[PDB]
């Protein structure tokens, strides 16, 4: 047929290629998803997930997750659907992509490999209440300011929002399940009115949905 | 007197500061350092250093360390000393400091902490040596890239190389040292040429100075 705008090399397991899976679907953009088995290194000398090919850029590659983001809504967001034009929202917008970058998605992560992930034989419960205690915390922080916001910036659905949603879903069904006795409702309130409003939208749900089933085709 | 542009909300020995402290001093912009004892929430509701207030500027303020460096250049950073102009060069400038706040940092700290910051019975040289080794690979990351390249985007000097020095700095100095026979030139001499480069610039060492006397000044 015709080449597709984007490749996003993704995972089916790992979250931080679904943050891009979900703003590409909220704006309607035409994408194919290469799920990458964990080359690679010639698109991101990190050689992690995710990555973007931008087709009708002259085959610009950016990688990091957030730093994807941001370059989809820069270029591809002229109304401001999932973004901001003002220089103060800018600035602000990014910072909560920062905190999600370094506050959230490295210490969920953490919890996650001593937890669920990590090889057998070098997963540790205790190590792993550290992380626990830290997604509790980020949890505690989301919730002073959303008890008083409906979103973090401008008021409005921006990435700084949808970057938070796959780590936040899988800390709630996974990582902190179960532990000292969280129910997510009753002990951060706002933070699950915020999340729950993400994952109904349909575009998001619609993400949610096809990372289930990526996972169940995947064999094993 | 009269009052200087910005307080930075410091800490003698956590590094991430310091990323702020050597961008003010490269610009040779006016602030005062709070040295705050690890309001504050009122400041950053992460309950984190560092925080930028800008007295010049409706007392606006930002935290998240690489988004405080992304406001610095972008608002006082006119002629682009440290920071770039194109569409392009910005977004992987974004990049990198992105995987500077996501995969040098909170990694270099996990190894800090089980080696080097918690208190004493809670580290752990066994789960420390799992961030160590991914400080090498952070490492190897920047060495494929710095063999082929000066600097980290535009063949300039940006925020993005900036962004990386410090944390750097306490693994050669610490988190590594000694570690399976770590010799930083010989291993990764790449990163070694940028990173010296980086510490032997004026504003850059006087800023590492300064660190090393606030903690000599701080009692214990
Ligand atoms: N900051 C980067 C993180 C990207 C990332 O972590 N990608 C993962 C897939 S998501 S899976 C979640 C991921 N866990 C892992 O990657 C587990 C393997 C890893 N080497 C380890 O030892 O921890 C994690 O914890 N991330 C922390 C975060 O989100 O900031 C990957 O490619 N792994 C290949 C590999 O590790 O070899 C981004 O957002 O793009
Ligand atoms: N991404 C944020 C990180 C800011 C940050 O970590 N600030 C530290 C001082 S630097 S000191 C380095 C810091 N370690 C710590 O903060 C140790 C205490 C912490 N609660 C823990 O249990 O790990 C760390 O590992 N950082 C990971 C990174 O740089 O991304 C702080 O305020 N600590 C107060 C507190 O923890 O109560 C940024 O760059 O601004
Ligand atoms: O990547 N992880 O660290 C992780 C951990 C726990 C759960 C899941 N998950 O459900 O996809 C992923
Ligand atoms: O904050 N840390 O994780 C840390 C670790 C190790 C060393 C230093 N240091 O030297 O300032 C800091």
């Amino acid at each position: 047929s015709h080449g597709k705008q984007f490749t996003l090399f993704n995972h089916q397991v790992g979250p931080n290629g679904w943050k891009v899976d979900m703003l590409l679907r909220e704006l309607g953009l035409s994408f194919e998803t290469v799920y990458v088995n964990l080359s690679f290194t010639k698109y991101n000398p990190n050689g992690r997930i995710p990555a973007l090919i931008d087709h009708y850029y002259n085959d610009f590659v950016v990688w990091e997750s957030d730093a994807i983001l941001l370059y989809i809504v820069e270029k591809y967001d002229p109304e401001h659907k999932f973004s901001v034009s003002t220089f103060d929202d800018k600035i602000i917008m990014t910072q909560w992509l920062f905190f999600q970058a370094s506050g959230q998605g490295p210490y969920f992560g953490q919890a996650g490999w001593f937890l669920a992930v990590a090889p057998p034989e070098e997963r540790n419960p205790t190590i792993a209440e550290r992380y626990q205690k830290e997604i509790l915390r980020v949890f505690g922080v989301l919730e002073s300011v959303l008890s008083q916001r409906q979103w973090l910036v401008a008021d409005k659905l921006t990435i700084a929002d949808i970057s938070f949603v796959i780590w936040n879903a899988t800390a709630v069904n996974l990582l902190v399940k179960g532990y000292k006795g969280f129910d997510f409702e009753k002990d951060f309130p706002s933070v699950h009115r915020w999340h729950t409003a993400l994952i109904t939208r349909p575009a998001i749900a619609e993400s949610l949905k096809t990372k289930a089933e990526a996972i169940a085709q995947m064999n094993r």
